[PDB]
C-alpha cells in the first residue's frame, strides 16, 4: 500500500530534491506524514509566499528543481507572487497544492471552491489537477519534465485532499516514470557553429552576453572556455553573473557596456539565453547597439529579435551551444585575433565607472550606499551566494557586485517584486547549509517577511540579512521627488521601527551599523557565527544610483 | 483637464469611501497624486496582502465598500489571497491594480507580462482591464454596482500605467449602487412564510452575512421580537442579531437538542449551507425541518438539504416585509416562551459546562482567556478573530460580548488575515475600539503591520494567544494520528510582544489569567497600537474542533 | 499613412503568405480593404469553421503558415473547433480575429462582450489582444514566430475594430520585424549523433517512425536519405506519410507493425517528432514494443517517455536531427549491416495484411469500403493531396493509403472532429491550384459543411469530394451494435438526402457510383475536369475496418 503523499515523496526522491518548503495543513498532511517516515526534509515557513520564494532560491542557488508544498485555499493563494516571480524569471519550481475533496466538491466546505489551476494558468508552463491517485507518479514526472526544460519555469499540480489520501498497490508505487534528467538537449549544428564562429572571427569589437538560461544548464564552464579561447569579453545579467565571474575575460553586468563612443561600440554581440527586456534596456540600444550584428540563442523563438534586429537566431539550448562553439573554436584553422586593445578599453570602461561613482559620492551623516555595497562586495567570501532585494539598495549593489567572488547573485527579475529576498535567501541557504548566504535588502522590502527570521532560527539556516535602511520606500520616493518635485512625495516614508530589534525578538543575531568602518568587520563576524543574523545598516536616502536613471529615462552617467 | 488618477479619486469620493489601502508604486502613482491634491486618505501597509485585507475589514466593519490600491506585478499578486477571501466571504471590495504600459506591451518590461485579469477572474464577480482613459468613470461605476449588490463580492479593475497618466476633458455622473431597490418578498410570499411560522411548534431564525450587508438586522430583530422567534446567526451576522433579547448567538449553539425538541421550522436570511451549518449533516439545521431559505443566488437554494420554500431575493428586504406584516398579523403570535426557555437553557448550559470541564495547567487556559476578553471588550467594539484553535475557543464566548461586529474566518479559513483585517477595520472608525484575537502562528504573516499601525495612528489591540505552535494542525496530527506523528507544527521560538515593541507599538506579556482583563483595559484606554502576548496552553481541545474533524462536538 | 489593416497585410506579405481565409464583417473589413488595394487574396467561405480548417489544410499541404481572418463575435467563435484541431495536431495557423471597439467597451454593442482571448487560451500557444495600432507589426511577428517553431501550433491575435481602423506613420510600416524564417533550429550535437548511430548499427531489427513535427520542418529528404544509407525500415503516422512515401525503405503507416511474433518484434525504434498517443496505440506496445530501445526526438520534453520508457530522449527539432544523423551515417566508418532479411519480413507483413484484408471482404449489394478505398488509392495521381474525413471511412482508407503516391495525406488528429475534411481540402487546394486534391469523406461528416461546395465553385478550387455514403453515422453505430447489441443502435442512422444533389445545386459536378467498376473511371474523369466535384459512393455499412477494434481497445485482428 502507498498513499498519494507517499507517491509524491517517492517521485521527489527520484528527482533528487532533498528539501521541500511549505506550511502544514490537514489537506496536504499526507505528504508530510510520508516525509516523516521516508525522512524527507520539509522546512516550514511563516508565510506560504516565502515557502515558494524559498523553493525559487533553493532552485536558483542549487542549480536544481525547487519544490513548494501548499495546502488548500489560502495556502495556495499566498504563493501566487512566487509563481509569478518564477514564471518571469524562467526558474524551475514545482508547486504542489492541495485542494478540496472531490467527493464533497461544491459543498461550501473549508478551504475549497477556488479554481487554483485557473489562477495559476497564466503564470505557469503547466497547471493541472490530478483527479486520480494512480495518475500521480506519471503526472508529476510530466510536470518535472516541463519545469526543468528550456525555457525553464514553474508548474502547478493541484491534488485534491481525497486523492492525496487515497491508496494504490505497491506494484504501481514502484514503476519508474521519465524525469528527462538525462535527455539530450538542443545543440548547435555543425553548419550553424561555423557561421557563428566565422562572424566572431571577423568582428572588430565582439562581446558575449549571458542570461539565466545559460546558468540553468551549467553552460558556464563551456561559455568561459569559449570566451577564453576566442578572447571575447564576457558580460551577463544578474542571474548569470556567477557563471561568467570566474573567467579573466569576464566584465560583469552588461549595464557596464554603457558609455562607449560612437566608433567604440561593439559590432557583434552573441547572446546566450538572454532576452531583450529590462536587463538590456529594452531595444533602446544603449547596451546592445541596434546597428550591431546580434546573434541570439534562446529556447523560445518568441524572444528572437523581439525588440531589436538580430543577424542570426538559433532556437536551441544556450548551454549546449557554448559547448559546441567552444569545441570548434579550439581547433579553428584560422586562429583567433588579439583582442587585447578591445579588452583593455572595456576594462577601463568598467573600472572607470566604479572609480568615478566612488569619487562622485556625496557623504552626509549617514552611511553612503556606495560605501555600504563596496564594503559588502569586498567582504563576502569566495563562492558565496548573495541575494539582493529592495530597489535603491539593489541598484547601488549593481555597481559593486561584479567585483565580489560570488558563486551566485540572485537579484530582482522582470516582476521586480519587493520582499522576495528573505524567502529567497532562506531557500538558497537550504541548498548548502555550509555555504555563506548574504541577503542585501532595503528596509521596506524586509518588512514583507519579518517572521521568516523565526523560520531560519528553527531550521538552522544562517543567512546574514543586511538591511540598508534609508527610512523609506526609497526608489518610489525618488521617482516622486525627481519627476514631480519634493512637494509631491507622499505615502513613501518609513521613519519608524528597528529591524535588528525585530530579528532579535525572533531569536536571531542582530547588530546595528551606523559607521561605514564597522560594516566590514561586523559582516565578517556575522558570517563566522553560523547563526541567522540581521545587520541593520543606517544609510543615506539622498544618493541616486546611476542605474536609477536608466529605468526612468536611461542616460545614467 | 483631469488625469486618470483624478478620475479614480472622483468616483471613489462619489461612492462615499474616505480611506484606501495600498503600497505606493510608480505605475499607480497617478492615483496617489490625485489623493494628495484631493486630501483623499491612503493608508500604506507593509504587505499588499494586508492592503487587501484592510479593505475587507474596512468594508466588513464599516458596512461600506472597501478599496485597495495595488501596483503592477507583485503589487497585484500579493493581494490574490485577499481577493479569494472576499470572494468566498461575499465581501464588497474594489481592487484597483495597475498594469504595464500599453504602448510598451510585450516588451519584457518592469512589473509587466502578467494577465492580472485572468488571474483574478476565478475569484471575482468581475475582472476587467480599462484600455482607454475616457472609460474610467463609467467602468468604475459598473465595478462598484457589481461589487455592492447581492451576493456581494470583489471586483478587479486593471488600469495600465499609461491609461492612469492619460488626461481627459473636464466634461457627467454615472450610476453607482446606492438608491437601487432590492428584491423584497412579494405580498403572497410574505403571508405564506408568516402563516407557516405561526403554526410552528419550535421555530428558529438564522441570519447570514448577506443580512448584514444592507443593514438587515434592525428589521430581523423586530420580526424575531414580534413573532417571539429565537434568533441565531453565523459570525458575520452576530452583530446584527446580538442586541435582541431573542438572540441566542452563533448557530453552533443549536446542537444537542433531543429528537422531539429538535427545531421544526427554520428561516435562513442570507446564510448558505456550508462550513457554518455543518453542511447538510443536520446537526444544526435538521433535515426533517421545514426550511425556508432567502438568498440572492439560486445556486444556494437547497444546495445540501431539502428546503420547503426558497426565495431568491435580498434577505434584508425580506426581513422588513415580514416584520411589517407580522406586526399587524390578525391571528397573533403564540407564546414560544417555553421554547425560548429551553433554548436559553441549552446555550447557557453549554457555556457553563465548557468552563467546568476546563483542565488547567500552569499556562493560561484558552477558555479562560477568551472568557476574559469577551467580558472585557467595550460595548459596540469590533472584535477580529484569527488563528484556528484561538477562534474556535472564542466561538464559545463571543456571543456574550457586547460586540458591534465580529470579523472571523470565512470558508477560505486563511490563517494570517487577522492583522490586515483589524487594521482596516480600525481605519473605518478611528475612535471606536478594535480588538484582534489571534494565534501565534497566524500573527507571523503580517508582523510588520505593527509598524503600519504606528505610522497611521490606528490603535488596534492585537491579543496574541501563544500556544507555541500552529495549533489546530498539530491537534489534527495528534488526535487523528497520534503524538508521535506531530511534525512541522511546533513554534517554540520568538517573542511577538518583543517584535511589536521594536516596531514602535505598546507591548505586554500576560502569564496569569488574573492580569489579562486589566491589561486589555489599559491597552484600550492607551489610544496606542498594543500587542498583548498571552501565553496559553496548547492541550485543550475546543468543542468545535471536533465538528471540523468529525461531527460530535460535545 | 498606413491603416492597421495595411500593417497586418504588410506583415503577412513579408511572411510569404499569399492566401488567407475568412468571412467579411465591418469590424475586420480594413484588412479586406488593404488586401484589395495590395492584391492580397482572401478566399471567403460559408462558415468561419471552414475558414479555419482551410487555413489548417493550406498550412499542412503547403508546408507553410496558414492565416484565417475572423470578424468579431460569432466570426471568432465559429472557428474554435479549427483552433482546437490545430492545437492537438501541431499545425501552424495564425488566427486574426477582430473585436468590439475599445472606445465603446462594455456598452452592450454588436458582436462585442466576448473574451475571445480567454476562450482561445486553453487551445493556443499564444492568445493576445492588440490594444494599440502601433504594436501591430511587432506583435504579429511575435505571433508568427511562436506559431512556426516546434512544437507548431495555433496563435490567436485579437485586434479591436477601432485599432484596425486607426492609422500610423509610413516610417512605422517601413521597419522590419523578425519573422523567424531564417532562425536555426535545435540540432543534434556531435556527441549526440555518435551515440544514436552507434546503437542503430548494433540493432538487430531497427525501425524509424516519423511524426508531424518532421513534416512541418523539411525533414523528409534527410530522413529518407538516412533510412536509405542505414537500410532502416521507415514508418510514420498519417501526417508524415507523405514525407516517407517516396523512399523505397518506406513501409507506410506505423499501424502496419502489428502482428510480428515475439522474437520478431523490433528491438530499436527512433521516433522523429511522433508522440505516444492515439497514433501509437498509446503505451500498449502492440506497435512500438515497450521492451524495445526507443530513441525519441520531440520539441517538448513533456512528450519524452510519456506513455512508455525510452532509452534516449532528445529535445530538439526532428528535421534537424535527421539531417545531422544522415550526414554522419553516410561516412559511418563501420558501414551498415545488411538489413535485407528484416526488410523482407516487414514487406511480407505489410503487403500480406493488404491482401488478407481484401481477401476477407464479404460483399453485399452496396459497394464494399475496402474496394472503394483500394480504387481511390490506385487511381489518385502522383504528388496528389488526399484529405480524410468520416470515421469508418478514414479507418478503411488507412489500409490502402500507404500504397497511394500522395505528396500529403491529411487525416484526423487526436481531436477526431468529424466535419473538418471539406474545409481542409479547400485550403489544401488553395495551396497549389494546379495540383489535384481529393477528399475521401463520410456521409455524416460532409453534412457539416455542404455550403463550401459554393465556396469551391466561386474560388475555383477544384476539390474532388468522394463521399463514402453508408447512410449512417458509421463508427458510432458500430460501437453501439458491437459492444451493446443490434437492438441498442440509436440516433445514428442517416437514411435521407443526396449529397451529389446538394453539390449540383451549389454548382459543382455531381455523380453517383453504385457499382464498384465505375468508381476509378469516375474519379479519373472528375480529376481531369478541373471543376469542384462530388462523387457519392453508395457503400456497405456492415464491414468493420480492422483499426476500429484498436480504437475500441482490442487488437486489429
Ligand atoms: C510588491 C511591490 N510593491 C511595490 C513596488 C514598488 N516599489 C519599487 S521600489 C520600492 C521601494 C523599496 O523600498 P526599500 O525596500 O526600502 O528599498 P530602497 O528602494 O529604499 O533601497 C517600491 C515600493 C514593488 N516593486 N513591488
Ligand atoms: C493560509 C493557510 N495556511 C495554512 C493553513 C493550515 N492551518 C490551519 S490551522 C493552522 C494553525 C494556526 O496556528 P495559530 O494561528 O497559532 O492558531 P492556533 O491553532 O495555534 O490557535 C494552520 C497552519 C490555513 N488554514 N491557511
Ligand atoms: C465533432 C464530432 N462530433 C461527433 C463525433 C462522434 N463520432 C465519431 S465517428 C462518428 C460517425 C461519423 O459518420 P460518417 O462521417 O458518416 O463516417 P462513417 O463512420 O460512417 O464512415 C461520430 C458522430 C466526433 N468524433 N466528432
Ligand atoms: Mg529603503
Ligand atoms: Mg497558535
Ligand atoms: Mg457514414
Amino acid at each position: 500500500t502507498a498513499t498519494g503523499g507517499e507517491l509524491v515523496i517517492r517521485t521527489l526522491e527520484r528527482a533528487s530534491v532533498d528539501v521541500a518548503f511549505g506550511i502544514n495543513g490537514i489537506h496536504i498532511d499526507s505528504i508530510y506524514q510520508a516525509a516523516l517516515d521516508r525522512s524527507f526534509r520539509i522546512v516550514d515557513t511563516r508565510n506560504e509566499m516565502n515557502a515558494g520564494h524559498a523553493a525559487e532560491g533553493y532552485a536558483r542557488a542549487g542549480h536544481r528543481l525547487g519544490v513548494a508544498l501548499l495546502t488548500a485555499g489560502g495556502g495556495f493563494t499566498n504563493a501566487v507572487t512566487s509563481i509569478a516571480n518564477a514564471h518571469l524569471d524562467r526558474t524551475p519550481v514545482l508547486y504542489i497544492a492541495a485542494s478540496g475533496p472531490l467527493g464533497v466538491d461544491e459543498t461550501n466546505t473549508l478551504q475549497a471552491g477556488i479554481d487554483q489551476v485557473a489562477i495559476a494558468t497564466p503564470i505557469t508552463k503547466w497547471a493541472h489537477r490530478v483527479t486520480r491517485v494512480e495518475l500521480l507518479p506519471r503526472l508529476i514526472a510530466q510536470a518535472i519534465r516541463i519545469a526543468t526544460h528550456g525555457p525553464r519555469g514553474p508548474v502547478l499540480l493541484d491534488i485534491p485532499w481525497d486523492v492525496l489520501t487515497a491508496t494504490v498497490d505497491d506494484a504501481l508505487a514502484d514503476g519508474v516514470e521519465e524525469l528527462g534528467a538525462h535527455a539530450l538537449t538542443a545543440a548547435l549544428g555543425a553548419d550553424a557553429v561555423e557561421r557563428i564562429l566565422d562572424g566572431l572571427a571577423g568582428a572588430e569589437r565582439p562581446v558575449f552576453i549571458a542570461g539565466s538560461e545559460l546558468t540553468r544548464g551549467d553552460g558556464g564552464a563551456a561559455l568561459r572556455r569559449l570566451a577564453e579561447i576566442t578572447g571575447t569579453p564576457l558580460f551577463s545579467d544578474t542571474e548569470a553573473l556567477g557563471a561568467i565571474r570566474e573567467s579573466p575575460l569576464s566584465f560583469g553586468l552588461l549595464q557596464g557596456l554603457f558609455g562607449l563612443d560612437e566608433a567604440e561600440r561593439p559590432d557583434r554581440v552573441v547572446l546566450f539565453g538572454l532576452r531583450f527586456g529590462l536587463a538590456t534596456a529594452h531595444g533602446s540600444g544603449i547596451l546592445i547597439p541596434r546597428d550591431a550584428a546580434v546573434v541570439q540563442i534562446d529556447s523560445d523563438a518568441r524572444e528572437l529579435g523581439r525588440l531589436q534586429p538580430i543577424e542570426l537566431g538559433a532556437v536551441g539550448d544556450p548551454a549546449a551551444a557554448a559547448e559546441e562553439l567552444a569545441r570548434a573554436a579550439l581547433t579553428w584553422a584560422a586562429g583567433w585575433p588579439d583582442r587585447s586593445r578591445w579588452q583593455e578599453r572595456l576594462r577601463e570602461l568598467v573600472d572607470g565607472r566604479f572609480e568615478s561613482v566612488t569619487a562622485q559620492a556625496v557623504r552626509d551623516d549617514r552611511i553612503h550606499p556606495m560605501d555600504a555595497v563596496t564594503a559588502i562586495a569586498e567582504t563576502v567570501p569566495a563562492g558565496s551566494v548573495v541575494v539582493a532585494d529592495g530597489a535603491l539598495t539593489y541598484l547601488w549593489l549593481s555597481e559593486t557586485i561584479s567585483r565580489a567572488p560570488v558563486a551566485d547573485y540572485l537579484c530582482h527579475g522582470y516582476l521586480s517584486s519587493m520582499g522576495v529576498g528573505v524567502g529567497t535567501a532562506l531557500g538558497a541557504q537550504a541548498a548548502d547549509v555550509t555555504r555563506p548566504v548574504v541577503l542585501v535588502t532595503g528596509d521596506g522590502a524586509v518588512g514583507y517577511s519579518l517572521g521568516e527570521f523565526d523560520s531560519m532560527v528553527r531550521a538552522g539556516l544562517p543567512v546574514v540579512v543586511v538591511v540598508l535602511n534609508n527610512r523609506a520606500w526609497g526608489a518610489t520616493l525618488h521617482a516622486q521627488e525627481l519627476i514631480l518635485g519634493p512637494d509631491r512625495v507622499v505615502n513613501n516614508r518609513l521613519e519608524n521601527g528597528s529591524y535588528s530589534g525585530v530579528a532579535r525578538a525572533l531569536g536571531a543575531d542582530s547588530i546595528d551599523v551606523s559607521d561605514i568602518a564597522d560594516l566590514a568587520p561586523t559582516l565578517r563576524e556575522a558570517l563566522a557565527s553560523g547563526r541567522p543574523t540581521c545587520i541593520e545598516v543606517h544609510v543615506s536616502l539622498a544618493p541616486v544610483p546611476p542605474e536609477l536613471n536608466v529605468l526612468l529615462g536611461g542616460k545614467p552617467f
